[PDB]
C-alpha cells in the first residue's frame, strides 16, 4: 500500500501540472514557422502533404490510446502526452523533409488522443465527494495554460522579438520540463473499464440501447460528429490562410498566438455562458445548433474570402469568433449526451462521437484536402468547408421546422 499524498500537495500539483503541460508557446507558430524562411517547404506541401496527416494519425491513434488511458491507469499516457510533445518540437526543429513533418503529425496527433487523459486521471485519482472541486480547479488551470502559453507565445515574438526557431527552443525547454512534470504524478490503482477489481460490458450495452433512443443524445451526436469535425478542419487549416492572406516577413507582425489566447478567452465565456442555457433552452436545441453553424458557415466563408493583407485582423476576429461559437454548444453538447448516462457510458458515448467525427473528419481531409484526393489549395477548401457548415445549418434548421410544426 503506497503513502497518501498530501491533499493540498496534491490539488496544488494536480493543478500546476495541468498549467504546465499547456505551456507549448511555439505551438500556434507552427504553420508560419513550417511555411516560413526556415523549413523549405512550398505551400501546396504543407497544406496538401503534412496537415492530413494530423487526421489520418488521430484516426490511427485514438482508439490505441483511448484503450490505454484506462489499462495504463492514466499516468504513463499522461507521460506519452508529453514525450510525443518533445517529439513534435524535436521534428520541428530538427526534420528537414516532409516525411519529417508527417511523423510529426503523428506525434501530435498522440497528443490530441491524449488530451482526455488528463480531465479522466483526475477522475480516477480524486474521491466523488472531492471532485468537483478539484475538476474546477484544474479545469481553471489548464484553460489558464493554453491562454498564457499563446500569449507567452506572442510576447516572445512580437515585444521580444524572438525568432520562430528560438520560440520552439523556448517551447521545447517547457515541454522537457513538463515530462519532469508527469514523471511524479500519482498513478491511481483503479481505473473506469480495465483496472477496477469488479459485467461492465453487459451493464453498458444494456444502457446504450435504451440511451441511444433518446431524443437529445442524438441530436448532440449527430451534433458532435460532423459540426464538430468541420471544426477542427478550419482549426487545422486556418493558419496556413493565414499565411496567405498577411505573408509578412517579420515573424512579429504573425499574431497567431494573440488569436489563439483570444479565442481560448473567448470560448472560457461561451463555455461559462453555457452553463446558464444547457437545461433551459433544451427544447430549442436544433435551432441553437442551426443558429450557431449558419454564423459558423459565414465565418469560414469570411476566412475563404479575405485576401487583402490589411484586413487579416478581420480574419483574427473571424476564428475567434468561429472557435467561440463551437466553444458555446460544446458544455451544451457535453450536458445532453451526458444527462442521464453512466460514467462508463460517458467514456463509452463521446469516446464513439470523438471516434466517428475522426472517420467523417479523414474522409472529408481526404478527398477535399489530400493531394492523392483533390488537392486543394487552402483558400479553396475554405470555401468547401463553408458550404459544409451551410449544408449542416440547413438540415438543422430543417429538422427544427420538420419537428417544430408537429405541434
Ligand atoms: N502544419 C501544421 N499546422 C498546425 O497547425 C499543426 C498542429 C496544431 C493542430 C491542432 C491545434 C489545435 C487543436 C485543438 O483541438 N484545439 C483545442 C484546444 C486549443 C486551445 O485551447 O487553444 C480546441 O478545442 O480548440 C487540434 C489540432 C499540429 N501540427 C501541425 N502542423
Amino acid at each position: 500500500d503506497p503513502e497518501l499524498r498530501s491533499w493540498r500537495h496534491l490539488v496544488c500539483y494536480l493543478c500546476f501540472y495541468g498549467f504546465m503541460a499547456q505551456i507549448r508557446p511555439g505551438e500556434s507558430f507552427i504553420t508560419p514557422y513550417l511555411l516560413g524562411p526556415d523549413k523549405n517547404f512550398t505551400r501546396e506541401q504543407v497544406t496538401n502533404e503534412i496537415t492530413p496527416v494530423l487526421s489520418y494519425s488521430y484516426l490511427a491513434v485514438l482508439v490505441p490510446v483511448f484503450l490505454l488511458t484506462d489499462y495504463l491507469r492514466y499516468t504513463p499516457v499522461l507521460l506519452l502526452q508529453g514525450l510525443s510533445f518533445v517529439s513534435v518540437w524535436l521534428l520541428l526543429l530538427l526534420g528537414h523533409s516532409v516525411a519529417h513533418m508527417q511523423l510529426m503529425e503523428l506525434f501530435y496527433s498522440v497528443t490530441m488522443a491524449a488530451r482526455i487523459a488528463y480531465s479522466s486521471y483526475i477522475f480516477s485519482l480524486v474521491r466523488p465527494a472531492r471532485y468537483q472541486r478539484v475538476a474546477g480547479y484544474s479545469r481553471a488551470a489548464v484553460l489558464l495554460g493554453v491562454f498564457t502559453s499563446s500569449v507567452l507565445g506572442q510576447l516572445l515574438v512580437t515585444v521580444g522579438r524572438v525568432s520562430f526557431s528560438t520560440l520552439n527552443y523556448i517551447s521545447l525547454a517547457f515541454l522537457t520540463f513538463s515530462v519532469v512534470l508527469a514523471l511524479f504524478l500519482k498513478r491511481p490503482k483503479r481505473s473506469l473499464f480495465f483496472n477496477r477489481d469488479d459485467s461492465v460490458l453487459a451493464r453498458m450495452l444494456r444502457e446504450l440501447g435504451d440511451s441511444l433512443r433518446r431524443p437529445q443524445l442524438r441530436l448532440w451526436s449527430l451534433w458532435w460528429v460532423f459540426n464538430s469535425a468541420g471544426y477542427y478542419l478550419v482549426v487545422y487549416y486556418v493558419h496556413i490562410l493565414w499565411n496567405e492572406v498577411d505573408p509578412t516577413t517579420n515573424s512579429a507582425r504573425v499574431y497567431n498566438g494573440a488569436a489563439d489566447a483570444a479565442s481560448t478567452l473567448l470560448g472560457a465565456i461561451t463555455s461559462f455562458a453555457a452553463g446558464f442555457v444547457k437545461i433551459r433552452w433544451a427544447r430549442w436545441s436544433k435551432l441553437l445548433i442551426a443558429g450557431v453553424t449558419a454564423t459558423q458557415a459565414g465565418l469560414v466563408f469570411l476566412l475563404a474570402h479575405t485576401r487583402h493583407p490589411s484586413s487579416i485582423w478581420l480574419c483574427y476576429a473571424a476564428f475567434v469568433l468561429f472557435r467561440g461559437s463551437y466553444q458555446f454548444l460544446v458544455p451544451i453538447a457535453t450536458f445532453q449526451i451526458a444527462s442521464s448516462l453512466s460514467k462508463e457510458l460517458c467514456a463509452l458515448v463521446f469516446g464513439v462521437n470523438t471516434f466517428f467525427a475522426t472517420i467523417v473528419k479523414t474522409i472529408i481531409t481526404f478527398i477535399v484536402s489530400d493531394v492523392r484526393g483533390l488537392g486543394l489549395p487552402v483558400r479553396k477548401q475554405f470555401q468547401l468547408y463553408s458550404v459544409y457548415f451551410l449544408i449542416l445549418s440547413i438540415i438543422y434548421f430543417l429538422g427544427a421546422m420538420l419537428d417544430g410544426l408537429r405541434h
